């Protein structure tokens, strides 16, 4: 073997090297003590852990012999309840209360604005997301359909002036709503001077401040004719960079370059469900790019950018963080991996890796850069976004890990924060129990809607055939899921203390719709929602300056708008609900999106990808999306909506679909015609035709054995 022997652990040599010559080497933790606290850890939480699992599984196979039993018309509602309390599934709601977390930074506590979610294994990627705390508006503007590009404003190989000055006017129609002037409007300024601590701009007729001159936040140059000029939102920041010289501040009335949104406030770094890690090499890669984005170092093909320098109104030096802040997404609590294996050749799990190894090498975020000032949280706190639990003594079992890897890495207790993914149904019906056993660590709730679907349609999978997949956004359990979080948040005094969020929008290039319809999150009291891109981070900032998510929220205070009644309301479809063309769209449109998901992630290690949808919409999938589409498919096989054949015939005919869409790279292998002797087909048809069998329908089971399957023969 290439392995180490630490205690009962063998762990992989790649991994062992990473650790003692690069993450510990800065942080005074003994190699020794560290390597013995991972062993000691492992052996005493394992049984646990394994514990958890296995009352998942009692507890479904209870609900599945549930509705086998059954014949009655829709489910009794009364009944249903009854049966989940005396299994144990809905527990009892605990007393009021108020979460206790501390030094926690203020982009989590108080700041509302977007949250971008990156995989950690891609480092370009990462540095991207790390740096999209300040967007070019005039970028994004331009470059998607936010303008249309109707006759004259289309998008060409130079610049269209024509385009351009309807970004400009947008961007002046944002300002005027967002900082208004005394009289007048941005759209007729014609420059900008600081006067008396003070912001002046100059309309053609006459001379304007602020209606609100605590909008001023800085600037750059001499007041005299300032550079850049600062103003400040609902907690975010606006800066009008001033270039007459520019080529499109020498179109401009004032001079105005571009307008730049404080934008991705935070980041996820994920270890997760956007990213394919089967093995001790690839964890190590992604533990690398954590590193050194912990560290300030990490480099690409392209560097993190440094804080920002103003003077403030009435003078005087100050900074603000170049950089958004960042969380790390750790895997749950069901997966093993072979990085390490004890004694008798066990994977260890990974979920307790993560929490080890991530955490140890956020410490260096905690600490000065060499390359000045420490990167991450000033306040000392480590921000973990724990996915994929299942009720309140998983999350319990969180924090008692976290508890132990503290001790482990000489850490105060309560140094790592916890970001709750209500992502899984038992979860959402206990949500307050669940709250509370974290009530000093809770950084976040958010609503990973996406996985909280799959688990819908496998928690239910014999209770009947389910609506179509476009119909589960819409469907009441997921409405009342949505408002139930919120009122659970703001209920444990998450308003000014801790972040309520909602979930991800995946049409990557329909930035008109995001524009459009995604103002519907902090309207619901959000104080963030997760983008996929930095161009996406600067547009739905938008909409906090829009929207004023603390007084939502405080207008929320006290309701409770959903009843357990409507959460637990299954999503099964009606009578005679499809046409045979239906049946088909849904059936071709699941297949694809699965094949154009799996392919990129068994043959190349591709945990996220855009794949164009049987509408050619082009759709982030990442292996919640993936869960869906399965465990849809799965379900309507199920249930005689459609039959194998079909599901076969669905797969033949969009594989060379998908062949197509991937023929301009090298590493591509294409699925047709000779199906059977891909690794990613037989992987895309397992995961349909076994999707019923997975535990609580995940994916990553079938996913971690084709990759690794699919390793092993480009090996040999
Ligand atoms: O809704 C969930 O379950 C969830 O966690 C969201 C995501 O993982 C996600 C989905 C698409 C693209 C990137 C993403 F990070
Ligand atoms: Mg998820
Ligand atoms: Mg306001
Ligand atoms: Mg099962």
């Amino acid at each position: 073997t290439d392995r180490v022997s630490v205690g009962n652990l063998r762990i992989a040599r790649v991994l062992y090297d990473f650790v003692n010559n690069e993450a510990l080497p800065g942080t005074d933790i003994d190699p020794d003590s560290f390597w013995a606290g991972v062993d000691k850890v492992v052996a005493d939480l394992t049984p646990q852990n394994q514990a958890l699992l296995n009352a998942r599984d009692e507890l479904q196979a209870q609900i599945d012999k549930w509705h086998r039993r059954r014949v009655i018309e829709p489910i009794d509602m009364d009944a249903y309840r009854q049966f989940l309390t005396e299994i144990g599934y809905l527990l009892p709601e605990p007393d009021d209360f108020t979460i206790t977390t501390s030094g926690v930074d203020a982009e989590i506590t108080t700041t509302a604005g977007p949250q971008l979610v990156v995989p950690v294994l891609n480092a370009r990627f990462a540095l991207n997301a790390a740096n999209a705390r300040w967007g070019s508006l005039y970028d994004a503007l331009y470059g998607t359909d936010v303008i249309p590009e109707t006759d004259g404003a289309e998008k060409g190989p130079t610049y269209n002036k024509v385009r351009g000055d309807k970004v400009i006017a947008y961007a002046r129609k944002f300002l005027d709503d967002s900082v208004p002037l005394s009289s007048g409007s941005f759209g007729d300024a014609t420059g900008f001077t600081v006067q008396d601590g003070q912001l002046v701009v100059a309309l053609p007729d006459k001379s304007t401040g602020l209606a609100n001159p605590g909008q001023f936040a800085g600037y750059t140059g001499a007041a005299e004719s300032p550079t850049s000029v600062l103003l400040i939102n609902h907690g975010l920041h606006i800066e009008i960079l001033i270039d007459p010289e520019s080529q499109v501040g020498t179109t401009d009335r004032a001079g105005v370059k571009d307008v730049i949104l404080e934008s991705a406030i935070t980041t996820i770094m994920d270890f997760e469900d956007s990213v394919a890690a089967v093995d001790a090499a690839d964890k190590v890669l992604g533990y690398r790019n954590w590193l050194g984005l912990n560290k300030g170092d990490l480099a690409a093909a392209r560097v993190l950018n440094r804080d920002r320098n103003y003077t403030a109104p009435g003078g005087g030096q100050f900074t603000l963080p170049g950089r958004s802040l960042m969380f790390v997404r750790n895997v749950g609590h069901l997966m093993t991996n072979d990085a390490i294996v004890d004694t008798d050749g066990s994977e260890v799990f990974e979920g307790i890796m993560d929490a080890l190894f991530t955490g140890l090498i956020a410490i260096h975020g905690l600490k000065a850069s060499d390359v000045g000032p420490l990167i991450n949280s000033r306040t000392g706190s480590i921000y973990i976004v724990k996915p994929k639990m299942h009720g309140p003594a998983e999350v319990a079992f969180t924090c008692e890990l976290f508890s132990r890897v503290e001790d482990v890495l000489g850490l105060p207790q309560n140094t790592m924060k916890i970001g709750i993914m209500d992502e899984e149904r038992r979860t959402t019906v206990n949500l307050k129990a669940c709250i509370k056993a974290a009530a000093d660590r809770v950084v976040f709730i958010n609503t990973g809607f996406l996985d909280r679907t799959g688990d819908e349609i496998h928690t239910s999978m014999e209770a009947g055939p389910m609506v179509r997949k476009g119909t589960m956004k819409s469907q009441p359990w997921i409405l009342a899921y949505e408002d139930h979080n919120v009122d659970a948040g703001l209920a444990a005094g998450f308003s000014g203390r801790a972040q309520v969020g909602k979930g991800m929008w995946t049409m990557t290039e329909l930035m008109a719709d995001m524009v459009e319809t995604k103002i519907a999150q902090p309207r619901a009291g959000a104080s963030t929602a997760w983008v996929p891109s930095p161009t996406a981070a600067t547009l739905h900032a938008l909409h906090y300056h829009q929207v004023d998510v603390a007084a939502v929220q405080q207008g929320l205070a006290g309701k409770r708008r959903a009843t357990i009644e409507q959460l637990l309301t299954i999503p099964l479809a009606k009578e005679l609900a499809w046409a045979p063309d239906e049946i088909r769209e849904e059936v071709d449109n699941n297949c694809q999106s699965i094949l154009g998901y799996v392919v990129r992630w068994v043959d190349q290690g591709v945990g996220a990808s855009k794949v164009p949808d049987i509408h050619d919409v082009a759709l982030m999938e990442d292996r919640a999306t993936l869960r869906i589409s399965s465990q849809l498919l799965a379900n309507w096989l199920r249930h005689g909506v459609i039959t194998s054949a079909d599901v076969r015939a669905s797969l033949e005919r969009m594989a060379p679909l998908v062949d197509r869409q991937n023929a301009g790279d090298v590493a591509y292998r294409p699925m047709a015609p000779n199906f059977d002797d891909s690794i990613a087909f037989l992987a895309a048809q397992e995961l349909i035709l076994s999707g019923a069998q997975q535990p609580n329908g995940y994916t990553e089971p079938i996913l971690h054995r084709r990759r690794r399957e699919f390793k092993a023969r480009a090996a040999e």
